[PDB]
């Protein structure tokens, strides 16, 4: 029972850019929350899902163990889950998680919102407030 409302960008990056990874790393998942973030994007910039093997590129599964789902391409890779899951993502590429990005994570929860966190290969662009739809 979660849904995407809301993306904000990383330190220095495009409120754009953060929904278009999300979309498109979330091809991949099959649980309905990633259809959920495919929706955000959606109605904010009324775009399409990304054909991988269009462009000869690879889904990236969604499991639950590590929060964690994302695509691969040609030119580009997009990872997105937790934010524990995303800061382990990145220490393995050997980034870095960027103070501002964990700030918006953390603004995103105390403001009810399920903060998740996408990255660009080791680096984050930007993280991603959603709503529940059911309360605790
Ligand atoms: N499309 C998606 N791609 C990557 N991650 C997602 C996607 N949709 C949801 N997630 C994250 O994966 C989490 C769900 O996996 P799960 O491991 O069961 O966490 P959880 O235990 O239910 N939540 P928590 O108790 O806060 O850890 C969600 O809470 C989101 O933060």
């Amino acid at each position: 029972n979660r849904q995407a409302s809301e993306f904000i960008p990383a330190q220095g990056v495009d409120e754009k850019t953060l929904a278009d990874a999300a979309q498109l790393a979330s091809l991949a998942d099959e649980t309905p929350e990633g259809r959920s973030i495919v929706i955000l994007a959606k109605q904010r910039f009324n775009l399409r899902e990304r054909d991988v093997q269009s462009l000869h590129a690879t889904f990236v599964p969604f499991t639950a163990q590590s929060r964690m789902s994302g695509i691969n391409i040609d030119n580009r890779m997009i990872r997105k889950g937790s934010v524990d899951a995303i800061r382990r993502h990145v220490e393995a590429n050997g980034g870095h998680f960027p103070t501002d990005v964990d700030q918006k994570v953390d603004q995103v929860a105390r403001q009810g919102a399920t903060p998740l966190v996408v990255v660009e290969g080791s680096r984050v662009l930007g993280v991603i407030a959603l709503k529940d739809i059911v309360k605790g």
